[PDB]
């Protein structure tokens, strides 16, 4: 049958599901709610990945990613794969703060999609994605 | 036929050095791999580093599904447990703590076996998958 369960979009050897009733949430809350569908926070790991996902976003709304720092500035993805600095899509200026431990992807107007460093206590958006069958 | 076409049996496994796909990160390869509905290669026995190692060019570095997830916290791809009494390092690996992607490679006059190195080289690589 089909490779991705209902409504979710496949790209690559993964499924991916903007989660559009669950409102607004912290990053462990947003993290909590992927979990809950056999999921995880997206792990953008090529430029195709921060293409296809940002491509089934809105521009106008700013989601969690499954990227945080363990430490200072020692960015762990949530499947705790290889980061690396060399592929990554941080907004010019960002990262910004040793205190913002948790990652959005936004919309900057005139320039695009792109990283940035916030507290894991603010309410954002997010998108999961599993392993497609 | 047990295999996909171009694969390669051994016991109940299928394996391929993809060729299509040219060198490429740890992460890239794991990727590769995924989209054949495969992974790189998880080791689990002397027979398997044989097997794997017979259908590589002692002229080349291949990435294996396994990686450092911390401080010398080993994990395969296909979440398999870790056993350090069965492994197949060279000599002085794993070397160091920022090296956390594993290659295996041939040693002139020793023989095949794991290195630690940095994720974001490019290797060449090998997927494996359960028959049919
Ligand atoms: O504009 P707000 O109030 O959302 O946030 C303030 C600005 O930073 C934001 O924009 C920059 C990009 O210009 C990002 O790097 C940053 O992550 C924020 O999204 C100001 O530029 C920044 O100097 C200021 O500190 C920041 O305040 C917010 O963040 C603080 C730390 O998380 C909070 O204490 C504060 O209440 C507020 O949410
Ligand atoms: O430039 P290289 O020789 O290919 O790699 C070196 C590496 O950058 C440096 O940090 C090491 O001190 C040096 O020995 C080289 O390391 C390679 O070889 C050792 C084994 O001899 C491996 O353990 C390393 O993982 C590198 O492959
Ligand atoms: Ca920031
Ligand atoms: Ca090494």
């Amino acid at each position: 049958g089909s490779m991705c369960p209902k409504d979710w979009k496949l790209f690559g050897s993964h499924c991916y599901l903007v989660p559009t009733v669950f409102s607004s949430a912290s990053w462990n809350k947003s993290e909590e709610n992927c979990s809950r569908m056999g999921a995880h926070l997206v792990v953008i790991h090529s430029q195709e990945e921060q293409d296809f996902i940002t491509g089934i976003l809105d521009i106008h709304a700013a989601y969690f990613i499954g990227l945080w720092d363990t430490g200072h500035r020692q960015w762990q993805w949530v499947d705790q794969t290889p980061y690396e600095e060399s592929v990554t899509f941080w907004h010019n200026g960002e990262p910004s703060s040793d205190n913002e431990k948790c990652v959005t992807v936004y919309y900057r107007r005139n320039i695009g999609w792109g990283w940035n460093d916030i507290s894991c206590n603010l309410k954002q958006k997010s998108v999961c994605q599993m392993k497609k069958i």
